[PDB]
C-alpha cells in the first residue's frame, strides 16, 4: 500500500481569508496593489513581490498588525479535527505556506507543532519589516517562491507515498501537479479543472476529512491495522 502523505495551505485554505491581502488593505499605502498585480500578471516573483509589500510597513507596526490579523483570522471549520484524524493515523502532515510565522504560529498554536510548519519569518528589527525564507528553492525549481512548496514535497515525502495537497492559490498550481489528489477552492480549483489535475472541491475540512477517508488508496492503507 500507498502511505498518505499530507500538506496544506494556510492563508485562505486554513483561514477563510488571505491574513497578507488583508494586512495590505488595513495598514499599506495603495502601492500595495501594484505589488500584488506584479505578481499576478508575473511580472515579480512571489519573493520579490511579497517582500516588497511587506517593505512598505513600518516595524513599528508589529503589534497593531499582530493584533489585527489574530482577531481578523478565523480556522475554516473541521480543521482541529482533521488534524485528530491526521494524528490519529499517524499520516504525515505539513502546512506549507507563503504567510509570516508571526501569525502563523499563534494561530497553529495547540494545533500544529513547529515542525510541521513551513513557512516565512519577518523581522522586525529594521524601521520597515524586512522578511527571511528559510524554505526557499532549491533543485530544479528557480521561480523565486520564497518559500518553495516543490522543493519542501520533494525534500519530506518518500517513494510511492500517495501525496494530496490542500489549497486555494493559483500560485500552488506545481505543488498540486505533485499531488495524486487535489482538494482545491478558488482559482487554484480552476487551474485544477484547466489541467485535468485529479482533484476535489472543498467547503471545510469536515468534507476532505470524509473524502480522504474514502479514497482508495488510504483506505487499503489504514485497513492495515
Ligand atoms: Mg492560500
Ligand atoms: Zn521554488
Amino acid at each position: 500500500t500507498r502511505k498518505p502523505f499530507i500538506i496544506c495551505d494556510f492563508d485562505g485554505t486554513i483561514t477563510m481569508n488571505d491574513n497578507i491581502i488583508n494586512i495590505m488593505k488595513t495598514f499599506a499605502p495603495p502601492e500595495w496593489m501594484a505589488l500584488k498585480d506584479g505578481v499576478l500578471s508575473k511580472t515579480l516573483s512571489i519573493k520579490e513581490g511579497v517582500g516588497r509589500m511587506f517593505g512598505l510597513l513600518p516595524s513599528s507596526l508589529k503589534e497593531e498588525i499582530t493584533s489585527f490579523v489574530l482577531e481578523d483570522a478565523k480556522i475554516r471549520e473541521g480543521f482541529r479535527e482533521f488534524v485528530a484524524f491526521i494524528n490519529e493515523h499517524e499520516i504525515p502532515f505539513y502546512v506549507i505556506s507563503g504567510g509570516m510565522d508571526f501569525f502563523v504560529y499563534p494561530l497553529l498554536e495547540g494545533i500544529v507543532e513547529k515542525d510541521r510548519i513551513y513557512c516565512n519569518h519577518a523581522s522586525f528589527d529594521n524601521d520597515y519589516i524586512h522578511i527571511d525564507w528559510p524554505h526557499s528553492c532549491k533543485g530544479t525549481c528557480s521561480n523565486q517562491c520564497g518559500c518553495c512548496k516543490p522543493s519542501v514535497i520533494h525534500e519530506l515525502s518518500e517513494p510511492n507515498q500517495y501525496i494530496i495537497m490542500i489549497g486555494d492559490s493559483v500560485t500552488d498550481v506545481e505543488a498540486a501537479k505533485l499531488s495524486d489528489l487535489c482538494f482545491a477552492r478558488d482559482y487554484l480549483l480552476n487551474e485544477c479543472r484547466e489541467q485535468n489535475l485529479n482533484h476535489l472541491p472543498y467547503q471545510d475540512f469536515y468534507e476532505i476529512r470524509k473524502e480522504i477517508e474514502n479514497v482508495k488508496e488510504v483506505q487499503e492503507w489504514l485497513q492495515n491495522k
